[PDB]
């Protein structure tokens, strides 16, 4: 009954409700504002709620699920290019996991800049890209590994490990269980990287607001919240945590389409069930 028909039709009776209060209104309080003229958003009706923006110029959100921290965004707009690095960077990012495929990037007409995969100067800051590893996910989807080297004078470089799901299907979800590998392989890149800043003595293992895995697609809501999401069921600290929490959690924090489609949504009960773990508020 846990995982019935019924529990899954209550548990999107109460998201659906959510995604409707926490719709942006004109101008917004709730919701960040451009500043200056440029623009914010890669799509106008997904915003970045204010109170957890990361910068004021970038459509970034942290966020919290249970215990585990993560930065979600969109994909960065070419203006925003330097900024999107100086988050990285300020961040001591431990992984960028990246969810849009190569073929989307290719598209020209969606705007996103390959920053990840070449070196370039983006204002003050240079950045330099190497590949590293490539680790499969299963039903030959494939992550392609990076580092990005992101140097400004007057900042510490910092190097940021990449994972790149260069062929995430774009018309259908992938399954639990290459979302589970690909939840363990960003963890344990994180927690590799995390690991060296620990030894070093970085400050940064003491703020809440720096160390965070960064995740993104395109608009950082669809493929973003079911990685985040499974990477949560990942956490040791998050027995308990339901279905209801995570994706309440992740929409209150960032826009109410986290968790954008159906199907995504069943790949996070799916992975729930796995752990008997619960799907409502009691
Ligand atoms: O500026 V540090 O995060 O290497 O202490």
């Amino acid at each position: 009954s846990p995982y019935g028909p019924e529990a899954r039709a209550e548990l999107s009776s109460r998201l659906t409700t959510l995604r409707n209060t926490l719709a942006p209104a004109t101008n917004d309080p709730r919701y960040l504002q451009a500043c200056g003229g440029e623009k914010l958003n890669r799509f106008r009706d997904i915003q970045c709620r204010r109170q957890t923006a990361v910068r004021a110029d970038l459509n970034a959100n942290y966020i919290q699920v249970g215990n585990t921290r993560t930065i979600a965004c969109q994909y960065p707009l070419q203006s925003q290019l330097e900024s999107h690095f100086r988050m990285l960077a300020e961040n001591r990012t431990p992984v960028l996991a990246v969810l849009a495929s190569s073929s989307e990037i290719a598209n020209q007409r969606f705007g996103m800049p390959d920053y990840f995969r070449q070196s370039g100067t983006y204002g003050s800051i240079t950045v330099e890209s190497k590949m590293t590893q490539q680790v499969g996910l299963g039903d030959g989807i494939m992550a392609d590994m990076y580092t990005l080297t992101i140097r400004e004078a007057g900042q510490k470089t910092i190097s940021v490990p990449v994972v790149h799901v260069g062929n995430y299907p774009d018309q259908t979800a992938v399954s639990s269980e290459v979302t589970k590998a690909l939840a363990s392989l960003v963890d344990q890149t994180a927690e590799t990287k995390r690991n060296m800043y620990e030894s070093k003595g970085s400050s940064a293992v003491a703020d809440d607001s720096k160390l965070r895995p960064v995740i993104h697609c395109r608009a950082g809501v669809g493929r973003t919240a079911q990685l985040i999401g499974a990477m949560c069921m990942n956490d040791s600290r998050n027995s308990q945590l339901s279905v209801e929490d995570m994706v309440s959690q992740m929409r209150v924090q960032r826009n109410g389409i986290m968790v954008q489609k159906d199907e995504q949504l069943d790949v996070l009960i799916k992975l729930a069930e796995g752990q008997g773990r619960p799907l409502l508020n009691s």
